[PDB]
């Protein structure tokens, strides 16, 4: 059942404590959080293939990998990482992610599909968690 689509923000919970954990400063926190309930969110699904385009006014990315294979991407305060990502059920995937150097709180994020349309991004870092939730366009 399909992530593809244009998705909007509509609920976003713990990001600020998410960056606490991660270390981020207290003015760029208070900018990050604001463009969080402002970002645009662009998904292309094929198969276990996909593409996922986050956008805002301070922060864009674009991720590309293929459920089972390791590839590279960036924690959310930006530091390089190796990720994998899984299916733990048929709606729902989660990534483990392991920094390329350095040392840091422990990482990961999970997206699943509901059965009413949302799509729920979560975000942890040691044991914060951050839920941000979607709706189509
Ligand atoms: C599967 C969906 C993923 C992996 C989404 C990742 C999204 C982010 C890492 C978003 C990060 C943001 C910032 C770093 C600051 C601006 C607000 C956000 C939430 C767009």
């Amino acid at each position: 059942p399909n992530q593809s689509g244009n998705w909007k923000i509509i609920r976003s919970e713990n990001f600020e404590e998410l960056l606490k954990v991660l270390g981020v400063n207290v003015m760029l926190r208070k900018i990050w959080v604001a463009a969080a309930s402002k970002q645009a969110v662009e998904i292309k699904q094929e198969g276990d293939t996909f593409y996922i385009k986050v956008s805002t006014t301070v922060y864009t990315t674009e991720i590309n990998f293929k459920v089972g294979e390791e590839f590279e991407e960036q924690t959310v305060d930006g530091r390089p990482c190796k990720s994998l990502v899984k299916w733990e059920s048929e709606n729902k995937m989660v990534c483990e992610q392991k920094l390329l150097k350095g040392e840091g709180p422990k990482t990961s994020w999970t997206k699943e599909l509901t059965n009413d349309g949302e799509l729920i991004l979560t975000m942890t870092a040691d044991d914060v968690v951050c839920t941000q939730v979607f709706v189509r366009e």
